[PDB]
């Protein structure tokens, strides 16, 4: 009920808070997310870890075919865009999951007008 | 880190977390929200508390006919709807009523009729 499952992202809703996890979430960022949910819910950190771990295990990486797009690719692009403007990793993940031609261009290192236009589109939406 | 101010709601974005606060957030829910932001950011709770308090101070109540719509009105309506469509969050009912003067008046007068139920269906689909 508190959980919305997508292919690349999972969102966990607990009153005032929303936590969004992916396959790109680091173990440290996951420890903090688990403590942030435990302060809202009063649930044991052990039980929330187990659940969070099952949910990310059902998520997939971004892919140009079966070739996985890696975190430095995603972060170096986010830095490039934001030092010129805001775009969150959650919206870049969700935006690239529906833009095949853009995932290939990004994977090959061709950050052109087509890519810049996709990022403007992502930032202008939810 | 990133803050989105609206007339009745504020959203605070810190990596994996988004916290949404209003003038209707209780002291206890505001306590949990501050501790959840401190676990993400590593900032001092007393310092996060001052920031949230500054932002909640910039937000306004829902209003109709020279009056303020109070929390028991909003919560008793949320219970009424959700014990039937079992979902609408306080954040979406706030955002929905902020643009619906006739519905704010109907709710304030205790006339929860088809017009109200239709507005709530719209917010929950939305």
């Amino acid at each position: 009920r508190r959980v919305k499952l997508r292919k690349h992202l999972v969102e966990i809703n607990a009153d005032e808070i929303t936590i969004t996890l992916s396959r790109y979430t680091s173990p440290e960022a996951l420890e903090r997310s688990i403590t942030a949910l435990a302060a809202m819910t009063g649930h044991a950190p052990s039980s929330i870890k187990e659940e969070c771990v099952e949910l990310i295990d059902k998520l997939d990486w971004l892919r140009v075919e079966n070739d996985v797009i890696q975190y430095p690719t995603l972060s170096k692009l986010l830095e490039l865009y934001n030092s010129q403007n805001h775009l969150s990793i959650e919206k870049l993940i969700a935006g690239l999951a529906v833009r095949r031609k853009v995932c290939k261009l990004v994977q090959d290192g061709h950050i052109d007008e087509t890519v810049y236009r996709a990022l403007d589109e992502m930032a202008a939406g939810a």
